[PDB]
């Protein structure tokens, strides 16, 4: 849909069968969720932003539904202060901000 | 001017008289520019992100130009790894997420 920004762009997502709330983040390359149990083998990685770098577990080929829109890709799980859907997944669902 | 999210949504902005490039970040409640000498009375602030907090100076009622669009607002200046336009300014240019 068309989402304005007077409020944070939070939507609901379903991963690993459970619901969770996440922020549509245009400033992130990747998708990162707070620590949870996800089926599948994972690989340790480091990612950074403001503040610095944090360790996370990278899960490849995760099926995720973001506002009823399916994507299947890389999700990173670790201690992010907020769950964010980055461009890696936003691209999959056809998100554009525009002009 | 809206955050064309796919490849890093970077655009030209004008602040304090200098031409700059910034990342349009839904998910950035704030705008934070690279260290620079802006005249104007400030307030010391601490903003948090991915891996922690960063000390920045807060300037209010700052006039900036985002992809040829005029906006006025609170700009924070500090040791940021990239210039970030946050929702506080994105809303004034009418930027929206579309999928
Ligand atoms: C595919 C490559 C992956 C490998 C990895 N890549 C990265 O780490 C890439 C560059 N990082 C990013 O893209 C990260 C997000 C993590 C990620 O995407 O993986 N982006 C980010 O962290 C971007 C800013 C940024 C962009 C580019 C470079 C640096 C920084 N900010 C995202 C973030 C979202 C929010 C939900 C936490 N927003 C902010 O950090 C803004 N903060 C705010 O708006 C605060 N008011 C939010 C509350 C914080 N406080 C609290 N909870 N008590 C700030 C910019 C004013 C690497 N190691 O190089």
């Amino acid at each position: 849909p068309q989402i304005t920004l007077w409020k944070q762009p939070l939507v609901t997502i379903k991963i690993g069968g459970q619901l969770k709330e996440a922020l549509l983040d245009t400033g992130a390359d990747d998708t990162v969720i707070e620590e949870m149990s996800l089926p599948g083998r994972w690989k340790p990685k480091m990612i950074g932003g403001i503040g610095g770098f944090i360790k996370v577990r990278q899960y490849d080929q995760i099926i995720i539904e973001i506002a009823g829109h399916k994507a299947i890709g890389t999700v990173l799980v670790g201690p992010t202060p907020v769950n964010i859907i980055g461009r890696n997944l936003l691209t999959q669902i056809g998100a554009t901000l525009n002009f």
